[PDB]
């Protein structure tokens, strides 16, 4: 029926259909359009309490919670939707990340090289297309697929 991932939802304020991927957490209304040995993608991290290393180049000690992290990426994928922000300049700023310095490029990577959650997400994604939330032990993503 659908692409990798692709479900149909029901919304519960409007009782309009949308379509949610549960590989990539993506959701949007339009019915999805439409696997390469590689893949490029950018991405957005915030980091929590928990995170493998609760630390980055913006914060050395990360104290948020989980909960307060995957508030940060809702608003994040907000203003990136609404165009109010663009993914690069808030990956820039706000990815706890290494990756900011390069607008969360990440360049091209293959399966078997990413933790798993991002790398499945990375390889649901169709070019151009962005995650919403994906958790790994790192934190919370946000991913764009690129190439
Ligand atoms: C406007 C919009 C937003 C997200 C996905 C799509 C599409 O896949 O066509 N379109
Ligand atoms: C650039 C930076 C600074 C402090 C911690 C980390 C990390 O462990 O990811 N990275
Ligand atoms: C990521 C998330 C979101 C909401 C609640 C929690 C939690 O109870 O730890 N975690
Ligand atoms: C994965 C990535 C991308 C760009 C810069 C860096 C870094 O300076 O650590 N890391």
């Amino acid at each position: 029926k659908l692409p990798p991932g692709w479900e149909k939802a029901m919304s519960r304020s409007s009782g309009r259909v949308y379509y949610f991927n549960h590989i990539t957490n993506a959701s949007q209304w339009e019915r999805p359009s439409g696997e390469p040995a590689r893949v490029r993608c950018s991405h957005l991290l915030v980091k929590h309490s928990q995170s493998r290393r609760p630390s980055s180049w913006r914060q050395e000690k990360i104290t948020r919670t989980k909960e307060e992290a995957l508030e940060l990426i809702n608003g994040y994928i907000q203003k990136i939707k609404s165009g109010e922000e663009d993914f690069e300049s808030l990956a820039s700023q706000f990815s706890d990340c290494s990756s900011a310095k390069a607008r969360g490029d990440l360049g091209a990577f293959s399966r078997g090289q990413m933790q798993k959650p991002f790398e499945d997400a990375s390889f649901a994604l169709r070019t151009g297309e962005m995650s919403g939330p994906v958790f790994t032990d790192s934190g919370i993503h946000i991913i764009l697929r690129t190439e």
